């Protein structure tokens, strides 16, 4: 144990916080509660929980508030290019320390590996075009666009399409990524056609004044918001999760020189007999089993880029997305040599999951993820805060 930051968890598209889906959670899912475990076991872990659907930046800023607390600033030159909301919800903060020169280590899964790189990038840099607007137009202006936060100690990725996933190419792509929703729903045991009183998964649309109504179920919610510019805008995950999009995310969102990075790929398939295709393994979550992998295996694009290198997947994310950004970043991308490094992506390898086994919302019995999680937070712990240099 080198050091004592805290562990802090972060979903992508689809997620929640600890008090919704009657507590199914997002992070352990039918195997448990990760962060507890963690916990239990002497790694203090925390959960944030922020818009599933939203895009990075919102949620990056999102997350801002979340841990030192207050009023969520998406920025001015932001919201007015966007048109939604320049504040949103407010927090309590959940860790106060890190105004105070504490640290943290993100875990995060899915999109929430771009929202992870996105917030350090932010913290250390802040936003020149946020500065400027304040500056033209005398408004106030969030500490997260000022630069020089040191927060985070480490980024640690799972799954996460730094490159894009090709799985929206999907001529479906919205009918099929809500189902999606359903689905994972129907993994909490949470019924989609059913107008439930309560809560139940809050996608923390309060910047676009969009919430579900009373007598509406999650099923008409999302003919909803399929119309609505959270999935209509380029301020949208579904536009960060494009491969142009992430290449556009990857442009400006540098991995820092002052934080650890560590990515972990996920795949479930197999290469076909007679093809480069890639077709789902046994065991893989029904519905990217039937719905998403067949596509994602099989699916090419030169003019794209997208080849036989990008078949390979874990029933949503192509695994060849995961190890670091590529398109577009000059951020490089070492294979672990058994050491971690600063400021670059240490490769830990692909792992035979697939995208929801690997939090737990889908059963996998030879998979043991509280290991997993276990050894992942004994190598976070051991990260040194100055690296020495040497033979
Ligand atoms: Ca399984
Ligand atoms: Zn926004």
């Amino acid at each position: 144990r080198a050091n004592d930051a805290p562990i802090v968890l972060l979903h992508g598209f689809t997620g929640w916080g600890r008090e919704e889906m009657f507590g199914f959670k997002y992070w352990g899912g039918v195997r448990g509660d990760i962060e507890q475990w963690l916990n239990d076991n002497g790694y203090r872990t925390y959960t944030l929980a922020v818009g599933p659907l939203s895009s990075n930046w919102d949620r990056a800023c999102e997350a801002y508030a979340q841990l030192v607390g207050g009023t969520v600033d998406y920025g001015a030159a932001h919201a007015a290019k966007h048109g939604h909301a320049r504040f949103g919800r407010t927090y309590p903060g959940l860790l106060p320390e890190l105004k105070r020169g504490g640290r943290i280590h993100i875990i995060a899964h899915s999109q929430g590996g771009q929202t992870a790189r996105m917030l350090v990038s932010l913290l250390e840099n802040g936003s020149q075009e946020e500065r400027e607007y304040a500056k033209a137009h005398n408004v106030s202006l969030s500490p997260l666009f000022e630069g020089g936060h040191h927060f985070v100690l480490s980024v640690t990725t799972i799954a996460t399409p730094h490159d894009g996933t090709t799985l929206v190419n999907m001529v479906d792509f919205t009918d099929r990524f809500f189902d999606l929703q359903k689905f994972v729903l129907k993994a909490a045991a949470v019924a989609s056609n059913v107008p439930y009183t309560s809560q139940v998964y809050d996608f923390k649309l309060d910047q676009w004044g969009l919430r579900r109504q009373p007598g509406e179920s999650f099923d008409q919610y999302f003919e909803r918001l399929k119309r609505s510019p959270v999935w209509t805008s380029t301020d949208t995950a579904r536009y960060d999760l494009s491969v142009p999009g992430a290449e556009k995310l990857n442009q400006w969102v540098k991995a820092s020189p002052n934080t650890y990075y560590l990515s972990f790929a996920t795949e479930r398939t197999y290469r076909g007999a007679l093809t480069g295709n890639y077709y789902p393994e046994l065991g893989m979550n029904a519905f990217s089993a039937v719905v998403c992998a067949p596509f994602l295996g099989s699916y090419r694009n030169a003019t794209l880029g997208i080849d036989d290198r990008w078949l390979e997947n874990d029933g949503i994310v192509n695994a060849f997305s995961m190890n670091g950004p590529k398109r577009g970043s000059t951020d490089r991308i070492v294979p672990y040599d058994g050491t971690i490094k600063k400021g670059v992506w240490n490769d830990m390898g692909t792992y035979n999951v697939d995208h929801l086994e690997v939090i737990g919302v889908d059963p996998n019995p030879l998979f043991d993820i509280r290991a997993f999680y276990l050894r992942l937070a004994e190598q976070l712990a051991s990260l040194q805060p100055h690296h020495h240099h040497h033979h």
